[PDB]
């Protein structure tokens, strides 16, 4: 055995030498070096003293100023409570986890810290789909006479919700389970294990389905009808030049925001694929480790794109911040 299957954990560490252990039961030292422990410690502490105070800021800012009610407004508000989530939910978890090196929360531990990562990384996706689409319609204006304002934008932010606990929520329940990953300080879905009675296979198979590729088709769709408009379908839109100045900086922010989560998610998703089409090949600790981790930084690089590239939330950012003078 390349790893060490238990009732419900994969170690991905041999035991022929007897050494393996629960990470619900005791320290994962053996599989990697205790400083090795204290830097995914370190920096999820990082992650914590940085996602903290930027989606806080970023929710406060945005609730404090009446102005700023747009349908990217409410999208970023949202991600930045997903945050939250992650942060507090989760985060706080798996660097206590890391700390001991192990689950000493056991399962329930390993819940929470799968479940907000999920829950996070799923509205971070879904709310791109949202904005791809306001993008869409607000570009390109098909649909008729319609005005996707702040109601939308309500069922906007109510529908990531809805696709992300579609997600995160089942393998809380019995339709596959959260499991200890890579150095055992992180847990993610089951691609590990078929373990029929929680119906792995076919969870592995709708989440990627469903919370990746049909999101991702969805958006292409979207970037195909603004390269298109921005090409020959708005010259007669006769789009004037003042305000296409200004929806091209939330355009291209909708653009980056979208390469940012690929960037962020493709390499866990891939390795997440590969474990999953070769279960019980011979892998590491650290081969799903460092993309998990990783991943883990779309806590934080949201509300950072949103501060750097659109300028009225960076006013309204500086002026919070400095009282008064730096508006809404
Ligand atoms: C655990 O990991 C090892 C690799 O580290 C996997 O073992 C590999 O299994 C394949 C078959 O699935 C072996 O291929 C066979 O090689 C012989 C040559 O003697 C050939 O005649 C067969 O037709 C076939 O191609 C491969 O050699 C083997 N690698 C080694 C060196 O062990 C294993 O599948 C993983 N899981 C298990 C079973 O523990
Ligand atoms: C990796 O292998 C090791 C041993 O190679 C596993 O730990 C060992 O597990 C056995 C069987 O559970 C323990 O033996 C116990 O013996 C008493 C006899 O009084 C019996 O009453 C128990 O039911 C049990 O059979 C043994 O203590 C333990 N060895 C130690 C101290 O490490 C280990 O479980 C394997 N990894 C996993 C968790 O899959
Ligand atoms: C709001 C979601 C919080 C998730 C907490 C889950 C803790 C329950 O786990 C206890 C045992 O469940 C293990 C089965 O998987
Ligand atoms: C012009 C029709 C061909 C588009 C098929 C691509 C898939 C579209 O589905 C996405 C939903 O919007
Ligand atoms: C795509 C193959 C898997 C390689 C992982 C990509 C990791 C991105 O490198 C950035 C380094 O930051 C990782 C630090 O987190 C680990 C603690
Ligand atoms: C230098 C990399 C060459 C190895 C490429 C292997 C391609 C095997 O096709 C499998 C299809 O998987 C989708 C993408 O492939 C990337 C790695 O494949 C591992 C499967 O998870
Ligand atoms: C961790 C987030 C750090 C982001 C800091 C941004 C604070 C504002 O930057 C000021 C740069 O000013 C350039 C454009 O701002 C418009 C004001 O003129
Ligand atoms: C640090 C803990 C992590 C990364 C735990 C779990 C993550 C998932 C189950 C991620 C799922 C996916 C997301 C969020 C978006 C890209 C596709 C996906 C299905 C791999
Ligand atoms: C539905 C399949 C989606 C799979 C996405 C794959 C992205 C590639 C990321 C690196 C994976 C390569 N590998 C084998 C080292 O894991
Ligand atoms: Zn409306």
């Amino acid at each position: 055995m390349n790893g060490t299957e238990g009732p419900n954990f994969y170690v991905p560490f041999s035991n022929k030498t007897g050494v393996v252990r629960s990470p619900f039961e005791a320290p994962q030292y053996y599989l990697a070096e205790p400083w090795q422990f204290s830097m995914l410690a370190a920096y999820m502490f990082l992650l914590i003293m940085l996602g903290f105070p930027i989606n806080f800021l970023t929710l406060y800012v945005t609730v404090q100023h009446k102005k700023l009610r747009t349908p990217l407004n409410y999208i970023l508000l949202n991600l930045a409570v997903a945050d939250l989530f992650m942060v507090f939910g989760g985060f706080t978890t798996t660097l206590y986890t890391s700390l001991h090196g192990y689950f000493v929360f056991g399962p329930t531990g390993c819940n929470l810290e799968g479940f907000f990562a999920t829950l996070g990384g799923e509205i971070a996706l879904w709310s791109l789909v949202v904005l791809a689409i306001e993008r869409y319609v607000v570009v390109c204006k098909p649909m008729s006479n319609f005005r996707f304002g702040e109601n939308h934008a309500i069922m906007g932010v109510a529908f990531t919700w809805v696709m992300a606990l579609a997600c995160a929520a089942p393998p809380l329940v019995g339709w596959s389970r959260y499991i200890p990953e890579g150095m055992q300080c992180s847990c993610g879905i089951d691609y590990y294990t078929p373990h029929e009675e929680t119906n792995n296979e076919s969870f592995v198979i709708y989440m990627f389905v469903v919370h990746f590729i049909i999101p991702l088709i969805v958006i292409f769709f979207c970037y195909g009808q603004l390269v298109f408009t921005v090409k020959e379908a708005a010259a007669q839109q006769q789009e004037s030049a003042t305000t296409q100045k200004a929806e091209k900086e939330v355009t291209r922010m909708v653009i980056i925001m979208v390469i940012a989560f690929l960037i962020c998610w493709l390499p866990y998703a891939g390795v997440a694929f590969y474990i999953f089409t070769h279960q019980g090949s011979d892998f590491g600790p650290i081969f799903m480790t460092i993309p998990a981790f990783f991943a883990k930084t779309s806590a934080v690089y949201n509300p950072v794109i949103y501060i750097m590239m659109n300028k009225q939330f960076r006013n309204c950012m500086v002026t919070t911040l400095c009282c008064g003078k730096n508006d809404d």
